[PDB]
């Protein structure tokens, strides 16, 4: 005679439940490879176009998503620059994301995206500065790197593609990305944009 | 009180379906997901073409499927295949997927008999004592994701056909079949010559 019956129906409720959020997971990378594949096919050369006008886009899509976090977005204004529109608004798109996705909820999450004329061909750097959770200043590197998450997907549950996508966007270019980060305090991401 | 187990008699018969049910879902697609990233390898495998026996392919494609050739108790005519100026790898590739839905797609009343042939632009051919297919359905047959047959009695990805003739017109060829139904089907494929 079971006891044992009703102990197995709470690791079943366990196990079955595993493989939904298990597959939803393979669902969401499955559409985040899916999307993102597809803007290089649709790939056009390119010209000069309004950045400004590319960045209201982006937070014209996270209407929804930056007062579900009661965030202020200041805008600075945008030069044009020579770039493919579609895929930098996505650069933009995944960056204001994660600065809504990692605002820490103790303090209301302020977001600015600035332009800067930086020097390492002059090339004009965009850079999004959020004051966020933040991460460890060991990760700068990794940060950039597929798959490569910080931590479990206990608390954020993402895809791992998202980032590592934007590089490749800005890389083909002919641009760099890289980050500063000061765990608490709030971490800051900038893709460069090259003239001619 | 045995109400408590006269429940788990009637339910434990359904779990076991339903679970075994998730079970060929998720062969099902990771067979899928895995037969996609062997087609993208091979376009990142393209070398250019040169002269390769077209019968040593055939022998390493039959070495493969040998094992699933014994399953199939069906008999091979080898026949002498010429060279020919191809990628081997891709070429080994479009003598498998023609080769094994030729044994996959195999009459259960009649040891299947095959033929791999060439004849004169060189055709190479694969005839089966098989099933056959209806030509109604020969957009179908060569549609990827398309099968013409539900996923029980026979399994499969749906990308067999169409992964062949991206290859075969990487190459400068045709694809094209004579099909009879119930009798069996000849699919064959063409290569250039120069
Ligand atoms: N503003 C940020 N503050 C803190 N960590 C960040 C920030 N932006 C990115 N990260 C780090 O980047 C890691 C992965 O970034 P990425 O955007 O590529 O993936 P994601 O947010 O998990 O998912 P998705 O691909 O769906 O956007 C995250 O685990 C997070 O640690
Ligand atoms: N020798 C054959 N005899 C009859 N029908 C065939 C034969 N070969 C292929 N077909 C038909 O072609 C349809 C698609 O063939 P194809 O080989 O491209 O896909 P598949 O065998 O279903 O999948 P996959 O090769 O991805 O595992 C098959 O469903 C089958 O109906
Ligand atoms: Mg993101
Ligand atoms: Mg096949």
């Amino acid at each position: 005679a079971d006891n044992i019956r009703e102990m197995g129906d709470e690791r079943l409720g366990v196990m079955v439940s595993g493989i939904e959020k298990s597959s939803r997971r393979l669902r969401n990378l499955i559409n985040d490879l899916a999307e993102f594949s597809q803007l290089g096919r649709r790939s056009k050369p390119l010209s000069w176009v309004s950045l400004e006008t590319v960045l209201n886009e982006v937070l014209a899509d996270l209407q929804p998503r930056i007062t579900e976090a009661r965030a202020e977005i200041q805008a600075d204004r945008l030069p044009f620059a020579r770039c493919d529109h579609n895929q930098i608004r996505q650069v933009l798109q995944n960056l204001i994301a994660n600065s809504l996705k990692y605002r820490d909820p103790a303090r209301p999450c302020r977001i600015r995206i600035f332009a800067q004329p930086d020097d390492n061909a002059p090339a004009i750097r965009i850079c999004v500065t959020d004051n966020g959770i933040g991460f460890d200043k060991k990760y700068i590197d990794q940060v950039f790197e597929p798959f490569q998450r910080l931590h479990g997907p206990d608390d954020y549950e993402g895809s791992g593609i998202g980032l590592a996508i934007c590089r490749k966007i800005v890389q083909r270019h002919g641009g760099r990305v890289g980050v500063d980060t000061v765990p608490g305090q709030g971490s800051t991401f900038w893709f460069t944009l090259p003239v001619s």
